[PDB]
């Protein structure tokens, strides 16, 4: 079950960063993920291929020009056929987290609209956009990095692309001693069950110390409650 | 006051997405922003230029190999000279928001370490990394998009690169009527003070409706309290 993602962007070449490299580049080459871009600049008709326009009411910056952007979106929708969810990325959208990613990854087709300048006309959001998503509470120069971020996150859910609420456990590889710091002996033990439990305990400890609010949203298993209690007692010596 | 950002990455060509395009591409061309990449692959010595390694304790995936990555980091640090803050990007880090961006943007030099595979050896975090940052609570195939995201966000603070706690107001441009939806008349009025207040009221309304938790962190001005009260009364008819 592959995924098709239409992208509307003034800078489609930025998307080479995900389509030509690494796990996502492989997903594209192997036709697990298809990324197709439309550039509003190609839908302009004036001699200087104008893609921005002045905001009503005045203001510092420009907005994306409506007609080229609208026509690009319509073209992507026509290419997508039925059932594509159209998403605009901005700080005003639903904040993305891994539950949100798993929801988005249920769609076979997405169209991602990337804002530039100061953004896009509100009526295009009303008339063309199904959902608005943010990758986090910060401001960027464009929606392309947010679109790529979203693409990379959902691509991990496509079968073939790759080989629980808590932060990751610490990881160790060679050498056994690095600037005087040794690998925890349990990881050398070959005791699979002890190693599982140690990793889970470490994730519980690190989530508690760094992101305690994330624990509040979980229904811990008996085992997790036990390991967390242990980590907390060790922390309190 | 420009910014230098060292990047450690197995896929330095991904960074063309920010160094060759748009506002950030211009910042680079004009020497406001300098982005310099070191690839651990160039610091390998074996015939197959191996950059991953098996985790102690077992597990599904691989980690980044310590020696090539450590040597790349040391080389970037030597290039940076004194006062560079070294950052590793991962979901285990401090979650980035715009206050975090403004803090990071105070550094003249940053080195950004991009994780691949299942991550990096914990002792490298202990010995080489000053700070750990996340761009949000979701999992990606690599730290490069997070590094670019961070770079784009802080670049906005560099003088020359560009031309308050609340979500943005709606924006409008031509045409005056779009699929039957008209521009709010206040924006056509030319009344600058009325336009300012309308925009601020809209931001307060949209923050309240979509992200009410963001309001809790603000000390609203008398004017903002008034406009928010108005928006809330209109909402309740
Ligand atoms: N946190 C985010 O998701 C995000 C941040 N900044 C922007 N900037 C664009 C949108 C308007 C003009 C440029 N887009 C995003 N999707
Ligand atoms: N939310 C984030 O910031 C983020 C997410 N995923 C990753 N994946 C890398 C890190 C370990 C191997 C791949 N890095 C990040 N910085």
């Amino acid at each position: 079950s592959h995924m098709w993602i239409g992208v509307i962007s003034l800078f489609p070449e930025m998307f080479k960063a995900i389509t030509e490299f690494g796990v996502t580049g492989r997903a594209v080459k192997h036709n697990l993920l298809k990324v197709e871009c439309w550039n509003p600049r190609d839908f302009t008709f004036d001699k200087h291929k104008t893609v921005d326009d002045r905001p009503y009411g005045g203001g510092p910056g420009m907005l994306m020009m409506v007609q080229p952007l609208r026509d690009a979106i319509h073209t992507a929708k026509a290419a997508a056929g039925e059932g594509a969810k159209v998403i605009y990325l901005s700080p005003q959208g639903r904040k993305l987290d891994q539950g949100g990613v798993t929801e988005l990854a249920q769609n076979q087709k997405l169209i991602l609209v990337c804002g530039r300048y100061e953004g896009i006309d509100e009526r295009l959001i009303q008339t063309e956009i199904d959902e608005e998503w943010s990758i986090g509470d910060y401001v960027l120069t464009g929606g392309e990095l947010p679109a790529m971020t979203l693409i990379d996150a959902v691509a991990r859910f496509i079968p073939g692309v790759l080989g629980d609420g808590l932060l990751d456990c610490p990881h160790y590889t060679r050498p056994e001693v690095l600037e005087g710091l040794t690998v925890p002996p349990v990881l050398m033990s070959g005791h699979h069950e002890e190693i599982r439990k140690w990793r889970l305990k470490q994730s519980l400890q690190r989530t508690w110390l760094r992101r305690p609010e994330l624990l509040e949203g979980l229904a811990l298993t008996d085992e997790q409650r036990k390991l967390l209690k242990e980590a907390q007692a060790e922390h309190n010596s």
